[PDB]
């Protein structure tokens, strides 16, 4: 139970690892996106420029979407928020103990385009059509900045966590199947020992029965 | 008795290896949010940073709930205070010896 | 996507490829343990030879 435990902790590390790798391109596109948002304030620009602005930003909150609905594990898929909080669907475990409810629970939050603000709830986009509403418009981008952070802080708390799990699994694994050793395992010196006194026995007791049956011989000399 | 003796003296000498082995990991978690605490002190921090690194200190000391409530043995849990010098549940004796009594008590803290 | 083939890469190794050390371990231990048994059951072969001693 140690041995598979440690297997199954070391698989969830890989796991949290594999999110948080999306998480960080996630966490740049939108870093892109608040830089260009920044750029778009300014009072140079005409509306053509906005637009071309607009395009690139559209084009790359798409992959945004992307990212959350394709960011995938063994046949499950992870940043929709099937292992959120208040998720109904469905709830993700580790089992990290040799015994019984040895288990732990993971939360990975909703990370559509739609939960980041992104995009609005009728499916429009974050706009930076024009300064008064790209003004604004970082005052969403660093709160999605903030809720990525969040997410990927929860990802290393569990990573370390995991890790020093790992460890204690190891020692445990080690200390247990010493202790195991020492019980069932046989010393090979002293069984051999014992087996040569037993084996010196053996032949001197049979070499004093074979010489016990010649003893009644001696009455035959008396016919 | 004195074959038998030994044995019981190293069956007991694992116990306490897989206790010490237990505590070892607590240790350096301990380390950890001590470390984590010294870094949070800095006032250059703000609040939603020192939350965010309150969540790794909650994963932490859940870590370490756990260790305590889940250090296992034969059948016996040992780092929940079954074991302590006043608990009332249970007591640990190693009969070290080939005759009657020759027992020695061991004790073995609270860790949650 | 390179990101995410390194990271499945990392867990395909995890779950498939073997471990060298421990592996290596449990081959030794096997194979001492194969010249121990085939020791004593050359030595129990010949076991049986102290019968004749009486006839």
């Amino acid at each position: 139970g140690l041995r598979q435990a440690e297997r199954n902790t070391e698989d969830g590390m890989s796991l949290i690892q594999t999110t948080e790798g999306f998480l960080q391109e996630s966490n740049d596109i939108i870093q892109r996106i608040r830089t260009l948002a920044i750029q778009s304030s300014n009072g140079i620009y005409t509306e053509e420029d906005r637009q071309m602005i607009q395009v690139e930003v559209s084009q790359l909150i798409d992959e945004v979407d992307r990212i959350a609905s394709q960011a995938e594990f063994n046949k499950m898929n992870l940043l929709q928020g099937d292992f959120a909080r208040g998720s109904r669907a469905t709830s993700m475990w580790f089992h990290i103990g040799p015994n019984m409810h040895q288990r732990e629970r993971v939360f990975i939050a909703t990370m559509t385009a739609r939960s980041l603000n992104l995009k609005g709830q009728s499916g429009e986009l974050l706009s930076l059509s024009t300064a008064d509403k790209s003004n604004d418009a970082i005052g969403t981008l660093d709160a999605a900045l903030t809720r990525i952070s969040k997410q990927r802080a929860n990802l290393g708390a569990y990573f370390n966590r995991l890790e020093h799990a790992a460890k204690g699994l190891m020692n445990a694994y080690e200390n247990t199947q010493a202790s195991e050793s020492r019980i069932r395992d046989a010393d090979m010196a002293e069984e051999t020992v014992a087996f040569t006194k037993n084996q010196i026995l053996v032949q001197s007791g049979t070499a004093m029965l074979a010489q016990a049956n010649v003893r009644p011989q001696g009455v035959l000399s008396l016919l």
